């Protein structure tokens, strides 16, 4: 009595039928380019994992974004190169330019396009209905892409979706977490940041799929519609699935832990409660009214399900009628 099993609904076996070289990132030889071409100009952010810079190629003055690497593995940063190397080109993808070797750090230096970013802080306080549905079918087309690639994102959260508001240009970010599926691994549920973790990872179901990141995006959705950011803000993880059983309800939380035999840490127990479900419309207000739509709660509704089989593809919710002004205005002559 161990947990059933899952295998992913769509995509299931695209690695399966890949050239080992494909997935197998272990093997992977990297081609290093030149870090004189670089100079650092502003430090961005900092993180457990790098540093981040603008900085300029000064062979050609194009802004670009540095990621120096912290020491890590070998294997951890081949991982991250290949996916990248993988997706490029890809739409919303963001574009790994060059591999550098730090000079300093003796670590590798990942160089990105720049993309001329307002933070979502501030962006997502401005951001109009039309916004909101334009930037979701963006992170969609890139979700699909990277699904139909064998590739788990696996940190989808507004600080890795960077957009260019201006110029209606997004793209996603921050591929140190993603994976390659197939079907039958138990992966590691230490996976997204607290508030856009699935139940699954929540409640130690290990063998998850490319749905884990339309759970993230319905978590974003929900910030963006409701204007709560985030909107399941847990203070643990054990709080973040209370937090999320507050909303859904405890009654198919705990269909969704039978379907799958798991077995509830017993540190649940006291805290998890018994809460009924909620109307999406329990989280209306006169200050986001504006975004939500009968299209908008359906489509939320369709994304956060606990039962990741469940949940709407990428393709699948480029499809829902929340999109379809989208739809027709990214049909152009050309």
């Amino acid at each position: 009595s161990g947990p059933v099993p899952s295998r992913a609904r769509v995509y299931t076996d695209v690695n399966t039928h890949r050239p080992r070289e494909y997935w197998d990132y272990e093997s992977h030889v990297v081609e290093w380019g030149n870090q004189d071409d670089y100079q650092l100009v502003r430090k961005l952010g900092r993180g457990k994992y790098s540093e981040v810079f603008e900085a300029i190629n000064i062979t050609n003055n194009e802004k670009v974004v540095v990621k120096i690497l912290k020491p890590v593995k070998k294997k951890k940063i081949k991982r991250e190169i290949k996916i990248l190397e993988n997706l490029r080109g890809g739409p919303n993808i963001i574009t790994l330019a060059d591999i550098v070797k730090d000079p300093v750090s003796r670590t590798p230096a990942l160089v990105f396009e720049h993309v001329n970013n307002t933070d979502f802080k501030q962006l997502y306080q401005t951001l109009t209905d039309y916004d909101i549905r334009f930037y979701m079918y963006e992170i969609l087309k890139a979700l699909d892409y990277c699904h139909s690639m064998g590739i788990m994102h696996r940190d989808v959260k507004p600080h890795n979706v960077m957009i260019d508001h201006e110029h209606r240009k997004l793209r996603l970010i921050d591929w140190g977490l993603a994976e390659f599926y197939h079907p039958g691994q138990e992966y590691n549920v230490r996976v997204a940041s607290r508030y856009f973790k699935g139940p699954e990872l929540l409640v130690d179901y290990q063998m998850y799929d490319y749905s884990l990141d339309m759970w993230s995006l319905g978590c974003m959705l929900a910030s963006m519609i409701f204007r709560k950011e985030p909107f399941f803000h847990g203070h643990d993880n054990y709080d973040q699935l209370v937090r999320i059983a507050k909303v859904l309800g405890t009654e198919d939380l705990y269909d969704y832990i039978d379907k799958y035999n798991i077995e509830l840490d017993p540190r649940f127990n006291d805290i998890l409660g018994r809460h009924s479900r909620k109307r999406w419309e329990r989280f209306v207000h006169s200050e986001n009214q504006h975004l939500v739509s009968p299209e908008a709660l359906d489509f939320l509704d369709k994304l956060l399900r606990y039962d990741h089989q469940s949940r709407l593809t990428a393709r699948e919710a480029m499809e829902h009628p929340y999109f379809y002004t989208v739809v027709k205005d990214q049909a152009r002559m050309g």
